[PDB]
């Protein structure tokens, strides 16, 4: 009997994520945070870690599916029970590469706030979220605009450096 | 700061070794994917697909490659991208949407491959991302698909029979 996230909760993850993203603006990495939320606990924290880590697969998104895997040895779960059930509260629209990858690990709900105008794989450059291909991943949803000004913003004065 | 380049003997050599790559996965259950990265004539990074081993959809083989080749750099004093602009990627199939659009940001400039990715494929296949147009993000890259693609769709062939 798995527990769903209300509206008030999102808006919550969803403050949290972006204090993540001002975390990495001001670390000199890309303003990215996010979080994935399974039965009602925090199970995957995320910054963007390219230029700390110097590896340009490092995105806010690819930290976090590394915490919930890490969640799940340790709790004994598998990652297959986890991933499924599993919502993630991202800053920007999720790119070719992640949105390829959340698919893959079959995350059914992604919350985000701006648009991906570079890369964006939820509809900005491609929609990799509800592709029709049957035999890789499963389609997900997407809850797009969620303080998307402020997202922007961060991206905007970033992208001068 | 002279770089070496593989010849076409020695990119047949590191494909057949990719080739014996992937076998050991099919005998694995694992998506048969075998890769090799090479940098200045060195084998800098191997990877076969670990999705199974590893209950990870994102561990594709050149994945596991990338995250060697990062771990050479840490012990060869090598930055990152000094090493991956100049890095040759050796693949049994044509890398995935998600690993194209890694290979993509990483900046490996030429991959080697065997047989097409129908159901998604990141080259031509369901999408070319390979070639895309796509100004700051990345550089794009140069595929040589074909070395030997008969018996690397044999074997996904006889995989997808499970
Ligand atoms: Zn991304
Ligand atoms: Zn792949």
């Amino acid at each position: 009997n798995l527990y769903f996230q209300s509206m008030e909760e999102t808006e919550k993850w969803m403050e949290e994520a972006m204090h993540m993203a001002k975390e990495a603006l001001e670390n000199t990495e890309v303003p990215v945070g996010c979080l994935m939320v399974y039965n009602n606990e925090v199970v995957g924290k995320g910054r963007n870690e390219v230029n700390q880590t110097k590896n340009a697969t490092r995105h806010a998104e690819m930290v976090a599916i590394d915490q919930v895997l890490d969640w799940c040895r340790q709790s004994g779960k598998s990652p297959s029970e986890v991933f499924e059930h599993t919502v993630l509260y991202v800053t920007v629209e999720p790119c070719i590469m992640c949105a390829a990858a959340l698919r893959l690990m079959k995350i059914p709900l992604v919350v985000y706030g701006c648009q991906n105008e570079r890369f964006g794989g939820c509809g900005s450059v491609l929609n990799i979220a509800s592709a029709d291909l049957p035999n890789t991943g499963r389609p997900f949803q997407c809850i797009p605009g969620y303080r998307a000004e402020e997202a922007v913003e961060m991206l905007k004065t970033f992208y001068k450096q």
